[PDB]
């Protein structure tokens, strides 16, 4: 098919903390380091998307250490992961305001383990 779309006059500026990640996967998990994936930002119309601080916690005390801040990629690959357990991760939206209040958490949590399962 074919079309387009083009025209507007108005210039909706209204500055405020940047909401939450379309969403959050993680790419895959090897050894003692694991790949997130998370999807840009819908708005960004405000402050250019600094980046995006990712947090890592285990299932044991769900602590919450900040992982990257002021980052730049949509992705980043995080280490310091004992086999044999699981574990969480969020990512935030920065830009000038803060951490975005809410982060989109990986609908599920990533394995640690030995091994990769190239399901793509």
């Amino acid at each position: 098919g074919s079309s387009g779309s083009s025209g507007a006059s108005i210039d909706i500026q209204i500055i405020d903390r940047p909401g939450p990640p379309q969403i959050v996967k993680i790419e895959d998990v090897w050894g003692e380091n694991v790949a997130l994936t998370w999807t840009p930002p819908k708005d960004d119309g405000n402050a250019a998307i600094t980046g995006y601080t990712i947090q890592k916690a285990d299932k044991k005390s769900m602590e919450w250490f900040t992982v990257i801040e002021h980052y730049h990629r949509t992705s980043a690959t995080i280490t310091e992961l004992v086999i044999g357990n699981e574990y969480y991760f969020r990512v935030f939206s920065e830009n000038m305001c803060g951490l975005s209040e809410d982060a989109t958490m990986t609908k599920e949590s990533a394995v640690i383990a030995r091994d990769g399962k190239i399901y793509k």
